[PDB]
């Protein structure tokens, strides 16, 4: 990709390494495709250009139909990421809009899409960190996309509400964090967006969890699904279910509902 193939129309705004812009990427058929650039302050130490980097090859080599999609890369020296943009926005909101129209069978999918871009990356032992509606953004109705990395990761040796009481206590961020961590999305896709422990402080969250409590079943999730939350919100990692089972068990709810409404 060219940088003439890219025009910059605005400022989307800044993310951990620039200076994040809106922008029009001009395909070789002709296509004008909307994206968002990603740029590392030119003002900044070797270590952070590395890190600005290794991000951009893990996402454009994850291509990952649940994964958001990286359209290329401008190496030379005022380096340009470029992202595709999603109009229909983030999963949240798109749920909040839209909670009147969806159906369960939809929530289950969505669960599911994000549970098998999990489960791929349980694969290579890649931790994600940012398992949540806010990051993840809606391709079409058919098809949601997991958004970046945690940043944390980029961070030298908090989303608390989201998080295992190991990362909390212990800043331990395993696959098995991440399965925590999936379940808390899981609750707020069935929630239609629902903020998890939006009635607590951070503070408060932790004290909550050690006495056994947990998010209580949204109001219109299969049972089934539930249990599947609790088990992984479990506070020992090794007994909580990994991806790969997460995934046969929202495919055999999916069936399940599928059924159920047809």
């Amino acid at each position: 990709i060219a940088r003439e193939d890219v025009v910059l129309n605005r400022i989307l705004g800044e993310g951990f390494f620039g200076e994040v812009y809106e922008g029009v990427y001009t395909n070789h058929k002709g296509e004008k495709i909307n994206v968002a650039v990603k740029t590392c302050k030119k003002d900044c130490t070797l270590d952070n250009k590395e890190k600005f980097m290794s991000e951009a090859v893990i996402m454009k080599n994850l291509d990952h139909p649940h994964i958001v999609k990286l359209i290329g890369i401008i190496e030379e020296e005022p380096t340009w990421i470029i992202m595709e943009l999603y109009p229909y926005g983030e999963l949240g909101h798109y749920l909040e809009r839209n909670k009147n129209s969806l159906k369960v069978l939809t929530l289950v999918l969505y669960s599911l899409q994000i549970c098998k871009a999990m489960a791929y990356l349980e694969s290579i032992n890649c931790v994600h960190r940012d398992i949540a509606v806010r990051n993840i953004l809606v391709a079409s109705p058919e098809c949601v996309k997991l958004g970046d990395f945690g940043l944390s990761r980029y961070i030298e040796d908090l989303p608390i509400k989201w998080m295992s009481p190991e990362s909390i206590n212990f800043r331990r961020f395993t696959t098995a964090s991440d399965v925590w961590m999936f379940a808390v999305c899981m609750w707020e896709i069935l929630s239609f967006g629902k903020q998890p422990f939006f009635w607590l402080e951070n503070k408060d969250v932790i004290g909550v969890l050690e006495k056994g409590d947990r998010l209580p079943k949204p109001d219109l999730c299969p049972p089934v699904l539930y249990t599947l939350m609790t088990r992984c919100w479990d506070y020992d990692p090794s007994d909580r279910p990994r991806f790969t089972e997460l995934v046969c068990s929202l495919s055999d709810v999916y069936q399940m509902e599928k059924d159920i409404a047809m």
